[PDB]
Formats: C-alpha cells, sequence, structure tokens
C-alpha cells in the first residue's frame, strides 16, 4: 500500500482487502465485491454443508464480482432483455460462495443500518451480481450499508437425501445463514450496525427470508424482514422429505448413479449433467414448482412453514411484505399453451382448463373443476381476454398473493408488526407486452433505485418514485417502520391488521390505503382448498 486509496482498504476476520470506488449519480460509493465467506463447496463438499472460509494471505482483491453459481440459463427469449437481465452475468462455477459490500464513501464513521439482499430465481437460478440489485443506490442516497451473498442454487444447493450425512439438504438456506453470521462478525469493520440487520428479498429470495424468521438458529444474526413477491408457506417453496428422496434418486438414475454410495456416485458427476436433468424430476407437468427447494428435513425447518406460522411467537418481529400487480403474467408464456408475449393471449376455455391443470398440478379433478367455477366469468364463460386474465390470476393468487395474505396474517395474529403493500407501477422501460401488466420481479429495480442513473431512460416521475421506496425501505430497515417520522404531510401507511387488513398501494400516486388482500378469493385457497383437496 501507500500508494492507494486508503479508503479502501479493510480487514475481516478472513485477512485484508481491497475495495473499490464507485460513482453513483449524486457521489462516490465503496464497494467491497466477491468476499469468500466459505470455502469454496467443490469436490467432497458438493451438497455438504458450508465451512468458513479459512484465512488468506495479504491484500484480498474485491473490486471485481466473483463466479455465479452453476445454474440452468433460461434461453426463450435469446437478446430479449425481458429475460436476459435475470441471467448470470459472471463465469458459472460451483466455486461461487462469496458476497458483496457496499457502504457510502468515505465509510460511515457511526454504526450505520444494514440491509442483505437475498435473490430469487426459484431456487435454481439467480445471482448477487446483477445490474438490477446493484447497491451503489442505496449506499450513496440513503447512506445505507447494503450486503447480498451467492448462495447455491438447483441441485448443488438442494439436493437431500434427508437424514444422510452427505446430502442433508437445505445447504443453500445454511449458505446464505453463514454470510449472515459473517455481517455479524465482520460488518462494523465497514461501519455497518450488526445490532441493526434487515433481510430482503423477492420471490424465492423472499421465501428463503421468511425461512430464516422460522429457523431459530437464524434469529439471533437479524432484526427485521421483507419478503417481496414470496413466502415461506405456500405450494413451492419447500418439499417434504419423502418428495425430496424421490427426486433426488431419480435424478440420480438419470444421471447413471445405500444413500453413501448414491452420493459418491453424484459428486463424480459434472456440473452440468445435474444441471441438464434437474428439470427432469418434477412429479406433473407445470408452472411455478422447481425440483429442487428447501426440504422440511426437521432441521432447518423443524415442521412445514404452515405449522411454524400457526404456532409460532412473533412478538418482536417487524415485516414489511407485498405483491406486485401482476404475479401471475410471467410464468404463464414459459409454460402454458397459447400464451405469448409476442400476442395478445387470447385463449380459448379449453386452453383454460388446460392451464388450470398445469398451473395447479397437484389438484385432483374436483378441485380444479372448483379453481375454473371460481375463476370462470359466468357473464362471458367464452371470452377470451376474460380467460387470459383469470389464468394470470390464478397463478398469482395461489403461488403469491394468497401464500402472502396468509402470512400477513398469521403474523400478524400472533405480534408481529406488518407492513403489506401492492405494487402497481410499470416501467416505462418494460419490453413485455401491456397485458402482462406488472409482473413479478419488476419493482426490484425501483427499490434499488436505478432511475436515479440517468443512462437509464426512466421517466422524472419515476425518478421521484424510486426515491420514495428508497425511503420507506430505509426507514423500515432503520426503525422497523416504513413511515417518515418527521414529514407527515405526506399520507401514512397503516399496520396490517387482522382484523382491519390495510395495506397500501405502490405506484406513482400518493400512498393510497386499502383493505382486504383478495380477502375472498384468498379464502378459497387458504382455507377451501386445503380441506377439498384432502378428500
Amino acid at each position: 500500500e501507500g500508494r492507494e486509496d486508503p479508503q479502501l482498504l479493510v480487514r475481516v476476520r478472513g485477512g485484508q482487502l481491497r475495495g473499490i470506488r464507485l460513482k453513483a449519480p449524486g457521489g462516490p460509493v465503496s464497494a467491497f465485491l466477491g468476499i469468500p465467506f466459505a470455502e469454496p463447496p467443490v469436490g467432497s463438499r458438493r451438497f455438504m454443508p458450508p465451512e468458513p472460509k479459512r484465512p488468506w494471505s495479504g491484500v484480498l482483491d474485491a473490486t471485481t464480482f466473483q463466479n455465479v453459481c452453476y445454474q440452468y440459463v433460461d434461453t426463450l427469449y435469446p437478446g430479449f432483455e425481458g429475460t436476459e437481465m435475470w441471467n448470470p452475468n459472471r463465469e458459472l462455477s460451483e466455486d461461487c460462495l462469496y458476497l458483496n459490500v457496499w457502504t457510502p464513501y468515505p465509510r460511515p464513521a457511526s454504526p450505520t443500518p444494514v440491509l442483505i439482499w437475498i435473490y430469487g430465481g426459484g431456487f435454481y437460478s439467480g445471482a448477487a451480481s446483477l445490474d438490477v440489485y446493484d447497491g451503489r443506490f442505496l449506499a450513496q442516497v440513503e447512506g445505507a450499508v447494503l450486503v447480498s451473498m451467492n448462495y447455491r442454487v438447483g441441485t448443488f444447493g438442494f439436493l437431500a437425501l434427508p437424514g444422510s450425512r452427505e446430502a442433508p439438504g437445505n445447504v443453500g438456506l445454511l449458505d446464505q445463514r453463514l454470510a449472515l453470521q459473517w455481517v455479524q462478525e465482520n460488518i462494523a469493520a465497514f461501519g455497518g450496525d450488526p445490532m441493526s440487520v434487515t433481510l430482503f428479498g423477492e420471490s424465492a429470495g423472499a421465501a428463503s427470508v421468511g425461512m430464516h424468521i422460522l429457523s431459530l438458529p437464524s434469529r439471533s444474526l437479524f432484526h427485521r424482514a421483507v419478503l417481496q413477491s414470496g413466502t415461506p408457506n405456500g405450494p413451492w417453496a419447500t418439499v417434504s422429505a419423502g418428495e425430496a428422496r424421490r427426486r433426488a434418486t431419480l435424478l440420480a438414475r438419470l444421471v447413471g448413479c445405500n444413500d453413501t454410495e448414491l452420493i459418491a456416485c453424484l459428486r463424480t458427476r459434472p456440473a452440468q449433467d445435474l444441471v441438464d436433468h434437474e428439470w427432469h424430476v418434477l412429479p406433473q407437468e407445470s408452472i411455478f414448482r422447481f425440483s429442487f427447494v428447501p426440504v422440511v428435513d426437521g432441521d432447518f425447518l423443524s415442521d412445514t412453514p404452515e405449522a411454524l406460522i400457526n404456532t409460532g411467537d412473533f412478538q418482536d418481529l417487524q415485516v414489511l411484505v407485498g405483491v406486485v400487480k401482476d404475479e401471475g403474467s410471467y410464468f404463464l408464456v414459459y409454460g402454458v399453451p397459447g400464451f405469448s408475449k409476442d400476442n395478445e393471449s387470447l385463449i380459448s376455455r379449453a386452453q383454460f382448463l388446460a392451464g388450470v391443470r398445469i398451473g395447479v398440478p397437484q389438484a385432483s379433478d374436483l378441485a380444479a373443476e372448483a379453481v375454473v367455477l371460481h375463476y370462470t366469468d359466468w357473464l362471458h364463460p367464452e371470452d377470451p381476454t376474460h380467460l387470459r386474465d383469470a389464468m394470470s390470476a390464478v397463478v398469482g393468487d395461489h403461488n403469491v398473493v394468497c401464500p402472502v395474505a396468509q402470512l400477513a396474517g398469521r403474523l400478524a395474529a400472533q405480534g408481529a408488526r406488518v407492513y403489506a403493500y401492492i405494487f402497481e407501477h410499470r416501467a416505462s422501460t418494460l419490453t413485455w407486452p401491456l397485458w402482462m401488466g406488472v409482473p413479478h420481479g419488476y419493482e426490484i429495480e425501483f427499490i434499488f433505485g436505478l432511475p436515479l442513473d440517468p443512462s437509464l431512460n426512466y421517466t422524472t416521475e419515476e425518478r421521484i418514485f424510486a426515491q420514495r421506496l428508497m425511503k420507506y425501505w430505509t426507514n423500515f430497515a432503520r426503525t422497523g417502520d416504513p413511515n417518515d417520522p418527521r414529514d407527515s404531510k405526506s399520507p401514512q401507511w397503516p399496520p396490517y391488521t387482522t382484523a382491519a387488513q390495510q395495506y397500501v398501494s405502490l405506484n406513482l400516486k400518493p400512498l393510497e390505503v386499502r383493505r382486504g388482500l383478495r380477502a375472498q378469493t384468498c379464502a378459497f385457497w387458504n382455507r377451501f382448498l386445503p380441506k377439498l383437496l384432502s378428500a
């Protein structure tokens, strides 16, 4: 050193780091990219829990993003930003357990509240290095310390032979946990306040956050949580041990493979063989289902999330939860016949029935009939436009909106302070068709404040809008309350409650309060469908 920027040199438990000065719109920020937090989970380590990173010597360079965890890459719409922005932007590798830190520049003098981002991607994809997760805006504008980690996805992160020692399951959640511990031990070196840590994630990220809420050893590692468009409860976020055992042994067969022998065989397989086959192990033709997800092991998760939220004590928990306007549309074009991004996707009644079997793969015939009867517009039963929109609402309601409504409810009834939103603004820059509305994932760029970057062609109102969202999020992280304690000229955001069920709309207009998160329809999914299914 001596010739370097003295504000970029930091020591953590594993050694010395050199960060980087980044340009944000309103000034510079500090970035420490690709910090290892675990021993590479490679070779004999594959499928195993993460082991803490052993200290290194010299100054570890932390100026660039590290490898993305080995994963399936979606190639439905090539060169189409719509799906590309989610694709891995660094080299695929099993050596991928690294994390990233953004702080103000120079680093804060007093302890600053920390936000930890946990990306989604169906538990089979995702990376912390994507542009939409860029932490420079929250750090520069709100003065936040923002942390994000890679965790193992797909088989590498979630293949389980429940009970075995070599593939216990949930190791991707354990990766996340190890990084939360790393933050607890090391974040103060950056001016971060270990005693004010807020988790936030979207979709499988949000489900992940929920697992941590529900898993005791994770609870000491954070104080508040934001779940965007995902919950630990619901149809997709977990599988039973039996079902996970099934998929794991099926996949083993598909690649040419006593638990020990089976796992050892799997470990000799190229990463790409596992990826090439992971999608072939699902029990039905479906959308919004994923082969390798968290398992109810009776360890990380001692019971089903459903049980744990019904009987949990959430006294000291502040939670912010929400959905986008059109949770269902995005998935339709991938797996349901008749739907496309390239046309208006007007479907027939026949395709609607077929779509319901795919979107509710676990449904008996009677259950699927109830879904169809509930969602049919009996004044216009054959109308292509309603049917298309109904299909979207079926998928979005079953998978996100109702699980979220259930989660908000159970948590509130049991001590948690809960805030709920519905995000309703469609980005002016959006490359999907109008009929898809505001799809899954497209609020993220606003919360991270990308519209503050002038080169991105957002509208001025979209700039002002992103700034509000950043304040809601950072206020909530600071205090457990989205509301600005001073500015009372702005409408207030009420806690969500079982009694009143209030949540706010997030769009270009000032906050507006509403009551009931699809209450009537969610009574169907949350209270009735279970009973009808088991009978």
